């Protein structure tokens, strides 16, 4: 697994890739690693934001499936051409797999202008592939086809650019200290978990916490934000709003409308409170809970040419489709896929951004009851 170490770059914002080769000979990609999604879909078309696009006449190996995908977004799509070929990973396990891949020929706000990524790898399972659960995704067909451990686990660092680590197949104890926590995967199509409890400072919000988890609350890499239901984050940002006061901002802020700045060095880490999630734990009754700090959901955005500022972009927001816990909760962590046990372990990340005042923490045992009824039907 040293071979896997540090095998993840990116940049702020705009996500986490790991290199891949797909085809023979080999073409080389940059593919963002999303467990939010379960196609491995790669440009295939010079679109002019790319560096980089798959070439499928110059693959022996290519073969045809005869059957387009199309893929909406609130604003955007991709759309492309399904074939399967073979699939390396240059700093993953040494092993080549036939996968399925979609050629993407057209798509709209997908790409993004700046980016060095030219592909997607859906890390999710089959129910939410497209355009249904019969194409089989990536890591289905490596662990099927090959002896890799059906687990993968992902420290993303963040620390401009950014670096991490994907180990395929296992986990790096170099990663992380203290001890793994897991949480059971509810269903296997997004990384779907249960948040049984929240505290803002140590102070809970006293929800319904079948709320947390409307309708959904899932384990995403290729989302920035810890994004919220409606009513949990309305009350969510009332509490760091409150915990908060001491200095102002807008209400657009909160709202994630306009950012906010202080001086080089002048932020008040302080004035904002800790953030814990306590997620189901493996035993009935336990739970554990992981906790991180403003420096995760404050973000710096990189460069504003109207301002000298430090300014972040506040990483809070509503969703109408449940809890995700994106790349602001998952840099606090090493955090494990355990696709075999069907459960996701969370460990303080060796890399996570801490002080000599507060730090990200992993913490069990504690009791919680009637965590069953915080999960939606
Ligand atoms: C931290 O990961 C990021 C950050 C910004 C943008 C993306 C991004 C951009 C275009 C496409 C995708 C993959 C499709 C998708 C959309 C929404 C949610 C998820 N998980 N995946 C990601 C990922």
């Amino acid at each position: 697994f040293v071979e896997m170490v540090d095998n993840l770059r990116g940049k702020s914002g705009q996500g986490y890739y790991v290199e891949m080769t797909v085809g023979s000979p080999p073409q080389t990609l940059n593919i963002l690693v999303d467990t939010g999604s379960s196609n491995f879909a790669v440009g295939a078309a010079p679109h002019p934001f790319l560096h980089r696009y798959y070439q499928r006449q110059l693959s022996s190996t290519y073969r045809d499936l005869r059957k387009g995908v199309y893929v909406p977004y609130t604003q955007g799509k991709w759309e492309g051409e399904l074939g399967t070929d073979l699939v390396s990973i240059p700093h993953g396990p040494n092993v080549t797999v036939r996968a399925n891949i979609a050629a993407i020929t057209e798509s709209d706000k997908f790409f993004i202008n700046g980016s060095n990524w030219e592909g997607i790898l859906g890390l999710a399972y089959a129910e939410i592939a497209r355009p249904d659960d019969s194409l089989e995704p990536f890591f289905d067909s490596l662990v099927k086809q090959t002896h890799v451990p059906n687990l993968f686990s992902l420290q993303l660092c963040g620390a401009a650019s950014v670096g991490g680590s994907m180990i395929i197949g296992g986990i790096d104890h170099s990663l992380y200290t203290g001890s793994l926590w897991y949480t059971p995967i509810r269903r296997e199509w997004y990384y779907e978990v249960i948040i049984v409890r929240v505290e803002i400072n140590g102070q809970d919000l006293k929800m319904d916490c079948k709320e947390y988890n409307y309708d959904k609350s899932i384990v995403d890499s290729g989302t920035t934000n810890l994004r919220l239901p409606k009513k949990v984050f309305e009350a969510a940002v009332k509490s760091i709003k409150a915990a908060s006061s001491t200095e102002k901002f807008p209400d657009g802020f909160w709202l994630g409308e306009q950012l906010v700045c202080w001086q080089a060095g002048t932020t008040p880490w302080n004035i904002f409170p800790v953030i814990s999630l306590y997620l189901m734990g493996e035993v009935t009754n336990q739970s554990f809970r992981i906790t991180i700090l403003p420096q995760q959901y404050l973000r710096p955005v990189e460069d504003v040419a109207t301002s000298q500022d430090d300014c972040y972009k506040f990483a809070i927001s509503q969703s109408s489709t449940g809890t995700v816990m994106g790349a602001v909760i998952m840099e606090g962590f090493y955090v494990v896929f355990d696709r075999a046990r069907k459960r996701i372990g969370f460990a303080v990340s060796a890399c996570h951004v801490h002080d000599e005042f507060r730090t990200a923490a992993v913490e069990g045992p504690f009791v919680t009851l009637d965590m069953e009824d915080c999960g939606y039907n």
